[PDB]
RNA sequence: GGCCCGGGGCGGUUCGAUUCCGCCCUGGGCCACC
């Protein structure tokens, strides 16, 4: 077990196999034909062009060349009619930029459309910059994509592969321009260790520079942030992960983590050893693409854990989670019950003209003198987390999210104790708590 | 759809808000869906 030789035997994992290279190669040149008999532009692009996909996670990314005067609406009628036509079976569903995702002899394949222009400076389309990208990377990645499988099941295995809202990890993009600029897996992971919030690696000028943020140039647009939607606790994650794995070298850096099974019950007594408030938000799950539930996810969840803190419930931590049905706003509090009364800040002795103007609220307890200011004896409307939740939710539910906040308004409701354990969210509440084991 | 920067109208809470919780407009970027 010495990194090098780890390495040899993670090959197996990452690379695929003879029999789905055959496969993808016999679908590739099938959907070659079909596109030939509709007699359109197009060009094949993404891991399989250059030979670097995922073992597993074949993939055919073909792209319509159409010209920079057609409309936006242009494309995507037209482009989706092509894909249609050309794929076995198909479904159409995006956040933005309209392209079809099908299957084709059994592989599965993504039929984009996109303008054909010169040079990727302005771009008219989300898309118009991966044509280059393949141009910029087929010279340059020849003879090293086994290198860029090595790192794409590395940060798979670990979470962290995605760049989707979902996962705000790194393209596989990003994984092909660490190893065109480190030279291959292990040197990127050796140099990893060294990254910070601040770096900013130019693969253009060869260089490692500090920066602002973390930002990694793109060859084809200097003004473009490859890893723009890798988060900070991502980056770390990684860098984290290439610190342990350079120190303990082991194969089950790529293997896909355990499954994870436990037990509703032992989730429970942790719970009450914790002797914390657990508890989440759950409403009906917007019938929209994940690439814009996230975000929004993300938004109630934030939103709602703030308004726990400045309530002074203590939060811990909050996920969340969504099923095919529902969603989750999942939450941990140190306070499971406060008090009704608590000290509201008034003006100093000093100045009467406001001394006055508090005294003159009708107040419950009369205020005091302390230090120099007055203080006032206030009463909460609430004295749970949930009860506080409960009236913030059906207060704010627009705020937390345009699709998610406007479900809450319909329908959500405050799970806890042994109801909240028979939910699906027993994984992400075990992940949130730090539960080993 | 989410994020960031800026204009203008407001509501609520507060002795005290541009400055806390929010709501309409609105201009410009950026990101995710490849």
């Amino acid at each position: 077990m010495k990194v090098e030789e780890i390495l040899e035997k993670a090959l197996e994992l990452v690379i695929p196999d003879e029999e789905e290279v055959r496969k993808g190669r016999e679908a590739e040149e099938e959907l070659r034909r079909r596109l030939d008999e509709l007699g359109v532009e197009y060009v094949f692009v993404g891991s399989y062009a250059r030979n670097t996909w995922l073992k597993g996670s074949l993939e055919i990314d073909v792209f319509l060349l159409f010209p920079e005067e057609f409309s936006k609406e242009e494309l995507r009628e037209r482009g989706l009619e092509i894909g249609k036509a050309v794929l076995d079976s198909y479904e159409i569903r995006y956040a933005e930029h309209p392209y079809v995702h099908g299957v084709v002899k059994g592989v599965e394949v993504d039929v984009v459309p996109c303008y054909k222009l010169k040079e990727p400076k302005n771009i008219k389309s989300a898309v118009d910059r991966t044509p280059f990208h393949h141009k910029w990377l087929e010279g340059r990645i020849k003879g090293k994509e086994n290198e860029v499988r090595l790192l794409k099941g590395f940060l798979k295995a670990n979470g962290i592969y995605g760049a989707e809202y979902k996962v705000r990890g790194f393209s596989g993009y990003l994984c092909e321009l660490l190893i065109v600029f480190y030279g291959s897996f292990l040197e990127t992971v050796k140099n990893a260790r060294r990254w910070t919030r601040r770096t900013v690696i130019d693969v253009a000028k060869g260089e490692v520079r500090k920066g602002e943020e973390f930002f990694v140039v793109d060859p084809v647009d200097e003004k473009r942030n490859v890893a723009a939607n890798l988060s900070l606790d991502n980056l770390a994650r990684f860098v984290h992960l290439c610190r342990e794995f350079m120190e303990a070298p082991s194969l089950g850096f790529f293997k896909p983590k355990h499954p994870l099974e436990i037990e509703p019950e032992r989730l429970r007594k942790i719970v009450e050893e914790r002797g914390t408030a657990v508890f989440a938000v759950k409403f009906r799950k917007p019938d929209i693409v994940d690439d814009n539930l996230y975000p929004q996810l993300e938004r109630a969840s934030r939103k709602i854990f703030e308004f726990l803190e400045r309530e002074n419930f203590m939060p811990l931590r909050s996920a969340f989670k969504a099923s095919e049905e529902f969603c989750y706003l999942l939450f941990e509090c140190q306070i499971k019950e406060i008090s009704r009364v608590f000290r509201r800040m008034g003006p100093q002795f000093e100045d009467e003209r406001n001394v006055k103007k508090f005294l003159s609220r009708n107040r419950a307890f009369r205020p005091f003198i302390e230090n120099g200011r007055w203080w006032a004896f206030e009463m909460r409307k609430f004295t749970t987390p949930e009860e506080g939740v409960r009236s913030y939710a059906s207060t704010h539910w627009h705020t937390l999210g345009k699709n998610v906040g406007e479900s809450i308004r319909e329908y959500f409701e405050i799970i806890s104790g042994e109801k909240l354990f028979k939910e699906p969210v027993t994984a992400e509440l075990c992940e949130m708590m730090g539960v080993k084991d």
